[PDB]
């Protein structure tokens, strides 16, 4: 089983831990810390940057990923060809699915906006299928939001 | 106490890793990982850019941390004042210390340059004392010019 992630707290520790500051990549770097201490059972979770109509690699805690991500590939790249959060319960049911990382089983995609265009997204996996469900989706997608207030 | 750390193939497995890269978020972001994956009795591995006359926090694996140092202040602001690495065997000996660290024992800092200029630090932080002798000194700044190489 999962623990329950105490996202009331998460999101108050959020909002105090980058505020007053504006420089993505610190809040970036801060953020991918913050939520890799607060989440039980996950194995990475990083940031992903959009730049010449690919993913670039962003600041994330884990082991060393994959640096260039196109558009529409994978798991990332379908969360900003689409424009939408992808759930994923299991990996290996997404066609196209990139990230032979042994131990990544379910995984979660959610993109961030800046004056309405996507600018990277958040990338969260785990060692388990199912990993994360609507209320995960809900909570996760408000602390982006409290990340892009900063990005404004 | 501390595990040898296995340079001669660390180095390879650097050179590997940013291999082709020249993206420096990206290559710092994965550098920061393989650090942390290879490196015994550390509490935080991450670099800090020289951005508008101060350092500010970059890719890291570990806790948040500060996100602005002013030059010359703590470990890190006196890496780049005094523009050479910095292996400190006990941080609460340093002059004006500048951390909320419990954990923050020891630390090496390596200045990183790019024609001639700092543009940044790498900074590693243990959980004992007297965690980086002269062996890791050499290592770790022959490391950090094999990221200068592809930042160049």
């Amino acid at each position: 089983t999962i623990n329950p992630t105490n996202y009331t707290l998460l999101k108050k520790q959020a909002a105090s831990l980058i505020e007053d500051e504006h420089h993505m990549i610190a809040i970036l770097s801060n953020m991918s810390a913050l939520l890799n201490d607060n989440l039980d059972q996950i194995n990475w979770v990083g940031f992903y940057l959009l730049e010449q109509n690919e993913l670039i690699l962003g600041p994330f805690q884990g082991h060393p990923a994959c640096v260039h991500i196109p558009i529409g590939k994978g798991v990332c790249g379908t969360a900003v060809s689409e424009r939408r959060t992808q759930v994923v319960a299991d990996v290996h049911q997404f066609k196209g699915h990139i990230a032979c990382d042994a131990n990544s089983k379910s995984e979660i995609v959610v993109p961030i906006f800046k004056d309405d265009k996507i600018i990277g997204v958040l990338d969260i996996d785990a060692p388990i299928t199912d990993r994360f469900d609507d209320n995960d989706k809900e909570h996760l997608e408000a602390i982006v939001k409290i990340i892009e207030k900063q990005l404004a």
